C-alpha cells in the first residue's frame, strides 16, 4: 500500500464497537509511523477486507494474552461469557486484569487490525439500519480494533469462536484451523477487567 | 404409571454415577421395595417411547458427578481442552480437582434411575454384536441402564458444548439447530457447577 491507499483512517462509530493520547492524536502517530520505516509492512489477516499492520507500542498498553504457566496457572478464573446480548453466552477462561497490571511488561507491538472503506460502509449499514455508502474521500483503509501483543502476526481467534460461526444463525468448520486455534489457546489466555465470574 | 405387569424393574448389568458396597442383586430389590412401598415416586417420560426415568432416595451413598461453584472455591477450578474420544476435537472445560472435591463430595440427595423397554435392551445388545436379537418375553419391561446421582429432582442440563458439538454432524451429533432456550438454561446450570475430574493441572 502507498500514498493511492494512504494515509489510514480510525473509524470512530465501527471502532466503538472493538473494544472494553486521544483519537485524532493517536491517529496521527499511526500514520508517521507508517511513512517514516518504509519497512513496516501490512499482513492479510483472512477475509480480502481485512488487514494488519504492527507498529512498537508508543501507547505503553499491556498485552491482551498471556502465556499460561505452571507457576500462574492459578490465577485464571473462566465463565459464560456473552461479548454482545443476542450472542449465546460460552464458556471462556482469563486472567484478571490486576494481575496483568502489576505483572506484565508494556507489549512490544500494536497490531492494527485495518477494514476496508467497503466492508466499514457494510457492517455500519447492517447494525445501523441505514444505507450503504461509500464516500470516496474516506479512506481505503481504517483501524477498526488495535490489540497489544509481544508476537508481529495475528494470534488465531478461540476456539469456541470458531465452533460459533457454524451455527445457522452459517458455514463448515475448519478443522485444522481449529487445531491450531486450540494449540495456542491451550497455553495462553485474555486478559478481562474481572475478579471473579459469580453473579 | 406403570402397570403392576410392568414391576419389578429389572437391572441390565452389561451397563450397569459409581455405586459401592451394595450387589446388584440387592440394589434391585431395594429400588424395587422403594418404589412400590411410596406411591408419590413417579416415572418420567424419556424423549422416546423407549426412555423412561425416576428419582428415588439415594441408599447407596453414591457420589454426584459434579460439585457447586462458590465464591470460596471458585480459584481451586482448573480448565483445559480435552477430548472426550480421541477421533474427536478438544473442547474447553473446567472442573474441580480431586485434591479439592475428595474433601467436598458428599452422598447425593438422589438417584436418576434411567430405563430402558426389554426391546431396546434385546435390541442394542444385538447391535453390539450384530447378533440375531432374542427377546425374553418374561424379562421385565424396563429395566435400569443407568443410575446418575444428583441433587436435583430433575434431567440435569448436558454441557454446554455438548450441545454445540451435536449441531455438527461432521463431529457429532444430531446436526439438528441448536435449542436456544435449553442452551440457556443449559449454561445456567453450568455457571455454578463444575464437574469432577482427577487432574490437578491443564498443561501437558
Amino acid at each position: 500500500p502507498a500514498p493511492a491507499d494512504l494515509p489510514l483512517g480510525l473509524d470512530p462509530f465501527c471502532y466503538r464497537q472493538f473494544d472494553d493520547v486521544t483519537k485524532e492524536e493517536f491517529l496521527e502517530k499511526v500514520n508517521e509511523l507508517v511513512t517514516r520505516d518504509a519497512g513496516i509492512e501490512f499482513f492479510q489477516g483472512y477475509a480480502p477486507f481485512c488487514r494488519h499492520l504492527y507498529i512498537p507500542n508508543f501507547v505503553g498498553a499491556l498485552p491482551g494474552s498471556l502465556p499460561i504457566t505452571a507457576d500462574n496457572e492459578h490465577l485464571l478464573r473462566s465463565g459464560y461469557i456473552a461479548r454482545r446480548p443476542n450472542e449465546l453466552p460460552v464458556l471462556t477462561r482469563w486472567f484478571p486484569m490486576s494481575y496483568a497490571k502489576d505483572a506484565l511488561m508494556p507489549a512490544a507491538f500494536l497490531d492494527l487490525i485495518l477494514y476496508s472503506r467497503e466492508q466499514i460502509a457494510k457492517e455500519t449499514a447492517a447494525e445501523s439500519n441505514t444505507a450503504v455508502v461509500i464516500d470516496p474521500n474516506a479512506p481505503a483503509w481504517s483501524i477498526i480494533a488495535v490489540k497489544a501483543q509481544n508476537e508481529k502476526y495475528s494470534l488465531p481467534m478461540a476456539p469456541i469462536t470458531m465452533l460459533r460461526n457454524t451455527l445457522i444463525e452459517g458455514v463448515a468448520l475448519d478443522r485444522e484451523a481449529y487445531k491450531a486455534s486450540v494449540a495456542y489457546w491451550k497455553t495462553h489466555a485474555i486478559v478481562m477487567d474481572k475478579e471473579s465470574s459469580l453473579e
